[PDB]
């Protein structure tokens, strides 16, 4: 460590403390259940907004984990809001599994059952479990893994969508061009990052193997090798549907399958994926860094600079992470970098809000809500966990 880590490690569990945690504790919906669904550029709360599961999942996920760290008694009772509501409306009691999303009352809007929406369920509920002790979350997360592997599970990943009943149908996401993506790095990413979070709790023998095949998975199948990228959306057999990158998903996978790597029990793949990691974040840095943060995507030729949220904070643990396993100097620069960044452009200087969505390429804000099914507490809430953990 060294006197600029400890006081950056400082400065983010000041920002997740006084910033991050009080926000989203105001979005508590008392009439209903869960958190209200939506909030607007201008700070307006739309309390009849729809209720996205993968929303409420990163809710449960983030204070539970705000809990685990911190233990802030009140971060575990809004834990204990988020599962509830995940518990009473999105599980689907007849045919098991989460709904995609439910009206602000809790009435069930989409019951189709996607792979994406399953995974952080169980990253939520291994979390909360943790967290409380509540057997019933455990009960839950194991029985969408359960599900998972005998329901969606093919020979070269899993489908990703189905009917309410487990019926496979054609997934909800597309190309650029409208064109359907069979498979798709993100859905994989986030079963991964689950499986590693359910396996970090259990010790389960099943979920020590679903764990590495995932890795093998984005070793063999989706890494693109020695490019420093993964493939994005893809045909059912894993061939690009478009030459794209996503710096994002690529930085947050670096540290996911470091991450995962640690539980591996095989030696020759447990190095692989080590060396693999370490490539994504070098080649990150010297294409996608830009000196003061990362850029978003590109698609062919086309680059999009914008600059996301998201994407930004999982750059920051993403070049931490490759500064602990390296001593170069040069990654903990950038992730400090992208901190400072994050701090002087997309932290909303408005009260009663938190970060921006995006700023475009020169640096101006940009109309976009604060909350919304996509825009949650869990990237930057994680980002600011950490360092918090990582920093002794």
């Amino acid at each position: 460590g060294s006197m600029d880590i400890t006081r950056f490690k400082e400065d983010l569990k000041a920002h997740l403390e006084e910033k991050i945690i009080p926000f989203w504790q105001s979005l508590k919906d008392d009439e209903f259940g869960g958190y209200y669904g939506y909030m607007d550029f201008n700070l307006n709360i739309d309390r009849k907004a729809q209720k996205g599961c993968i929303l409420n999942s990163r809710i449960l996920w983030f204070f539970s984990a705000c809990y685990n760290v911190l233990k802030s008694e009140k971060c575990k009772e809004m834990a204990f809001h988020a599962f509830e509501f995940l518990k009473n409306k999105f599980w689907d009691k007849e045919y098991e599994g989460l709904f995609w999303s439910v009206s602000h009352k809790g009435v069930p809007v989409d019951v189709t059952k996607h792979v994406y929406v399953q995974a952080f369920g169980i990253y939520g509920l291994s979390e909360y479990y943790e967290a409380s002790g509540d057997e019933e979350a455990l009960h839950m997360a194991k029985r969408l893994f359960e599900i998972l592997e005998t329901k969606c599970k093919r020979e070269n990943g899993y489908t990703e969508q189905f009917e309410r009943n487990w019926q496979e149908k054609e997934n909800r996401f597309l190309s650029e061009n409208g064109v359907i993506a069979s498979k798709t790095m993100n859905t994989h990413l986030h079963v991964l990052e689950s499986y590693t979070n359910l396996y970090r709790l259990l010790k389960l023998d099943d979920v020590y193997e679903a764990l590495e095949w995932i890795v093998r998975l984005f070793v063999d199948k989706i890494y693109k090798k020695g490019t420093g990228h993964f493939k994005v959306f893809c045909d059912d057999n894993w061939n690009e549907l478009i030459k794209a990158v996503s710096y994002g998903h690529d930085i947050e996978a670096s540290w996911l399958l470091d991450q995962a790597a640690k539980y591996l029990k095989d030696e020759k793949l447990k190095e692989e994926v080590e060396k693999l990691a370490l490539e994504v974040a070098q080649i990150t840095l010297k294409e996608a860094f830009d000196g003061q943060s990362l850029i978003n995507e590109m698609i062919e030729d086309r680059i999009d600079r914008s600059k996301i949220w998201w994407v930004e904070a999982e750059t920051v643990v993403g070049f931490f992470n490759a500064y602990q396993k390296t001593k170069e100097e040069k990654y903990l620069d950038a992730a400090i970098k992208t901190w400072e960044f994050i701090k002087e452009h997309l932290v909303d200087r408005r009260k009663n809000s938190e970060w921006l969505w995006k700023v475009n390429e020169d640096l101006e804000a940009v109309n976009m809500p604060i909350v919304e099914q996509w825009k949650c507490p869990y990237h930057n809430g994680r980002m600011c966990l950490e360092i918090i953990k990582r920093v002794d």
